């Protein structure tokens, strides 16, 4: 069994982790990596951003081929139902628990 | 000024919102949309997923051209420093505040 | 059939609320009220604070100044197991869902 | 120069911790301890609970049964403005950062 801090260090190394308290169900959390993207690609290609954000980027960067915007790493959950919940957050219980385990 | 609930309804409609308490700084939050992705593309194309997740998908879906996995909508923050924080979360203060405003 | 924003407005008015899927486990959330306490009370009376915090207050707030410290309102959950989780937080799913209901 | 996991272990041992960038504003987080309270006390004594919750306990827990209710440990923040934010939550950035420090 691990603390949440050990779970986090495992997540940073690319592993899948879970809490025993979740009682299996095929649930686990994982980390999606950071990347820095060109603003022109943000404006002209990226599907998964709302138009208001893309318009803001376009207004402040124009046609720049060199400007970039950093998208941070973040945690996600593969839920029991199979869906990926982007932006998983840790409850007080999760943060203080010592029942974390490695899934992969 | 708006409650967090009004801010959320604005976010669902694609707007950028902020709290006055943040004191400007060009900060705002926004919603990234939901999508359902083919598992073959998850395995063979998606860059922004860790290899452990991609290997799990490959082992359970193989070469399927029809299986899909849903990635939920989520909130993000465009921070003062210009970075996009994926998976923004609301503090108790944020949830209970009535100083939310529309940015765009 | 209530958004999270409407659930929050109901919580601010003292109700117990839940998402429909929680019914089987009987979970709900509620809001604990704000209060402002005098520094002497914090240092010498309040049991539910760690010694380091009481000590910080004593040394960074003379109780000779007449100062009070505000303890903010916050959300809590009555869990399936019957425990009270202080400091409940909303997942992306919870924030964007429209299946909230009033329990009382 | 501490991960969030090491910060959590220090919090569990009663310390006040912060991220380095918080120094200018003097913010820190701390853990409030768990306790178990008898139901009669919850219904008839505890001020810092809403009436609906006290009423729920009274009607879903006879105080004739000898039952106690556990109130979990949780994190809090001493904010820049000096207020105590009950139920502090960790952002993705906070969870993945390695700039945590012990304040006391
Ligand atoms: N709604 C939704 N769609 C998803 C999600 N994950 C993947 N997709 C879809 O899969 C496409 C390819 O993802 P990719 O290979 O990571 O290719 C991505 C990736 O390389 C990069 N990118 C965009 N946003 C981020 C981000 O927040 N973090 C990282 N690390 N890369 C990102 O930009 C490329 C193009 O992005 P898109 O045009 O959006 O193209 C995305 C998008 O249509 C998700 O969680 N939600
Ligand atoms: N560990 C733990 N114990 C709990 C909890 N809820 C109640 N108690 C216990 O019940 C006692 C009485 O609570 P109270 O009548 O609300 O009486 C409280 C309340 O009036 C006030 N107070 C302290 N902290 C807060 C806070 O964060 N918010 C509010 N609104 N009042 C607070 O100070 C009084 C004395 O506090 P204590 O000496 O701590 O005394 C508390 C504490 O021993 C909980 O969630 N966790």
């Amino acid at each position: 069994s691990m603390t949440f801090g050990q779970a986090l260090e495992s997540l940073k190394r690319g592993h899948l982790v879970a809490r025993k308290g979740w009682n299996g169900k095929g649930m686990f959390i994982f980390m999606r990596p950071e990347d820095s993207l060109p603003t022109n690609m943000i404006v002209n290609q990226v599907k998964s951003l709302p138009e208001s954000f893309k318009r803001w980027v376009a207004n402040n960067h124009g046609d720049s081929e060199t400007d970039r915007i950093k998208f941070t790493a973040y945690l996600c959950m593969k839920a029991a139902d199979g869906t990926i919940v982007n932006g998983w957050l840790a409850s007080q219980t999760d943060m203080l628990a010592n029942d974390w385990v490695i899934v992969e």
